[PDB]
């Protein structure tokens, strides 16, 4: 009913972050250069960006101008599309500890988005990331460009406060789902490719996957947990909807 969104909203996964080899000071311990700390499903890597570093900036031999540009995760050897909520990333990456490394350069990796101005980065494209499932759902940005900016505001501090009536609250003067067009999907292929199939509201897991060549398999991993192909995605978005207003399906 109600239980299981809350769970959702409170989901969790352990982190441990480790400096990266090419940036750590010569021959340090293990346990000098690691940091476990746990993550909200439903947040950005980038929030925990200048507390990883913080922890470990004496396991850091590489100078640095700040705690944001420049500064990246990998997950084995590869840079995290961290523009993702974590728990999207975790259920795609990972083989329940879940072990990144902390790099910095002067050049990121391919395909990376640089994240250069901390929060107000992320809340800019979190933002238009929502301006976009609104189109999804109403067909034209108008429920969420009426919003009063304290309302938006007040949207954007309930992801970093965790007040989920507040989320809740602002997620309903934007769509309802009894009168919604077609709903936000986001898929994840075995090679790492995320497809954004439309989805018009009038379809199964099962019957998605078929449509789009993804099939293979009887389970899809959905805000970290098993959801059998024959699950109603209506619903699924209802309830598994991630904060940034996409419903992420990874294939097996």
């Amino acid at each position: 009913m109600e239980e299981l969104r809350e769970r959702v909203w409170n989901g969790t996964i352990n982190v441990e972050v480790v400096v990266s080899d090419a940036i750590v000071v010569p021959n340090t311990t293990l346990a000098d250069k690691s940091c476990h700390i746990v993550m909200l499903r439903d947040a950005y890597l980038g929030f925990y960006l200048p507390t990883v570093v913080r922890k470990l900036a004496d396991t850091i031999k590489v100078p640095y101008e700040s705690d944001y540009r420049n500064w990246w995760f990998e997950y084995n050897g590869e840079g995290v599309p961290w523009e993702y909520p974590c728990g999207v990333l975790f259920d795609l990456l990972n083989k329940q500890m879940w072990e990144l490394q902390l790099c910095h350069g002067d050049k990121y990796p391919r395909g990376i988005l640089p994240l250069v101005d901390g929060h107000s980065q992320i809340k800019d494209y979190w933002r238009h990331q929502w301006k976009q499932a609104c189109f999804i759902l109403n067909g034209s940005a108008k429920r969420i460009m009426s919003l009063s900016i304290p309302d938006f505001e007040n949207f954007w501090v309930s992801i970093l406060s965790r007040n989920r009536s507040d989320f809740m609250a602002v997620r309903s003067k934007l769509f309802s789902m009894n009168k919604a067009k077609s709903l936000p999907v986001r898929v994840w292929t075995s090679n790492y490719a995320v497809l954004q199939p439309t989805v018009p509201v009038t379809l199964s897991v099962a019957e998605l996957l078929d449509s789009i060549k993804l099939s293979s398999v009887k389970s899809v991993i959905i805000q970290g947990i098993d959801v059998s192909i024959e699950d109603n995605i209506f619903e699924l978005y209802d309830i598994f909807a991630s904060i940034d207003g996409f419903l992420y399906l990874v294939t097996k």
